[PDB]
């Protein structure tokens, strides 16, 4: 009766044969949730070959999703594989963010103001700050401008894809020093903390403020590698003339992650002051 | 030993137009040492794009490798950068180990006996701890039996190709990406585990891993716990019973190397 195309396993929600958005490997879809009558973001995500110990992970991770709610994460509503029509894909129900990513809406303007970068970096780092107090901690790991999230008509900013790129990563992340056949397994194992997520916030803001990509100068991830490493800032940071923009994206980006500052650390900048219900 | 086609920088080593093998990012000639009369090998690598930084790294990195002194780990000589055929190329003057790889080796033979691979495992195991008992230990971390060598005439095996793997190597967000993603971690164990599989490849005649088809299975295997499919056509029990103790998948439960120097599998032949 709804000029539905579509219902998940549960009845609880609708898919529209209205694209809303195409990414690498998915498509998004508008969808409704029947018991609110919410217009939600039906994502199809195409089948990256999983195996059964994999499946068995991103099922558990996305439980715990479905209990999160914070004003500047992307809710997260349901998931399930997918076959209909035979086409296979995973299919992601989650909170419809109307103006796309931060690097999509960013397209749309030529110079950052610094009352925008302002409150979309605050709703950010109270993004993170959320997930860095759960238990356990959450680390977001691969935070950027195109998957920060904003709604056009409030300025409302959220965090989204929460462990998409685990679910989505088609091979091992970076070459290690050694033959596969005599890899031991904790070689392939990953360091890393909330740090990690503070040196890619304080990317986001160079991006934001610069309206650049950090480290378009270098040709290659070699380049990059080869200055990341190295502590050789990016180019564009010399654009920053700002003070405290500067100085907050110094404290995120020190190579050395015992140096940077944390989420509230950050939040605690004048330049992120607000009011406390204190007058 | 005669007609030389090139000198090291130095004036200490002569290359001779004789060409040994080919190995790993290598090809290997016949040298001398001037001073001494011990033929060596004359390595050329594959030229690589150094940066600055990276070349002085090597350099470093080449000056401790003058002083592992050990007899079962291939002696480092001598390196330098030469314009080869109109590219810029790192030489190497090393041990020569005339028979090879124990992978080469290991083709004119058919079935692993098990004396040969007590004598050869001892010595690998003798290397390993020599490497990880410098100050600060020396992880080699891409053991296998491509670059383990051995003399025919005498039997004995040495560890080589220290360095070479980081030296040669070549290609999140990589933008938003921390530096400490970048960093490797490991310990004495992987080297260990690299054992286990190289006294494997020896045992069985072929690759740990073979029936899988591409590196992901392998990493799928491995982070699984499951073992290679030649493991079970292990013969020995006692052979099998150690590689189980090296390539065990909690590094902490893993055989130390001082566990496997003194296993009455690895006792010394003087009886």
């Amino acid at each position: 009766e709804m000029k539905a195309v579509a219902t998940s396993p549960s009845g609880r929600f609708l898919k529209f044969d209205i694209e809303l958005g195409r990414g690498a490997f998915k498509t998004v879809y508008k969808g409704l949730d029947t018991e609110t009558w919410v217009e939600v973001a039906w994502c199809e995500l195409q089948d990256r070959k999983l195996t059964k110990a994999e499946q068995q992970r991103f099922k558990e991770e996305a439980e715990m999703l479905k209990g999160l709610q914070h004003p500047n994460i992307v809710r997260f509503y349901d998931s399930w594989e997918s076959i209909l029509k035979g086409k296979k894909c995973i299919v992601l129900v989650t909170e419809l963010m109307t103006s796309g990513t931060l690097k999509t809406y960013l397209k749309r303007f030529k110079v950052m103001k610094p009352k925008v970068l302002r409150s979309w970096c605050r709703q950010i780092l109270k993004g993170l700050q959320f997930l860095h107090t759960r238990t356990p901690p959450i680390i977001h790991r691969d935070l950027k401008c195109d998957n920060i999230f904003i709604t056009g008509p409030t300025g409302s900013v959220k965090i989204g894809d929460l462990g998409l790129a685990t679910l989505m990563r088609t091979s091992f992340a970076k070459s290690v020093i050694g033959t596969p056949e005599f890899m031991a397994p904790e070689m392939y194992e990953e360091h890393y903390d909330e740090s990690v997520d503070v040196y890619a916030f304080g990317m986001c803001m160079l991006e934001m403020a610069t309206s650049e990509y950090p480290y378009s100068e270098c040709q290659n991830a070699a380049q990059i590698y080869r200055k990341v490493t190295s502590g050789i800032k990016p180019a564009s940071f010399n654009k920053v003339t700002d003070p405290e923009v500067k100085e907050i994206i110094e404290g995120c980006i020190r190579q050395n992650k015992s140096e940077r500052l944390s989420i509230r650390d950050l939040l605690n900048h004048a330049f992120f002051a607000e009011d406390t219900g204190l007058r």
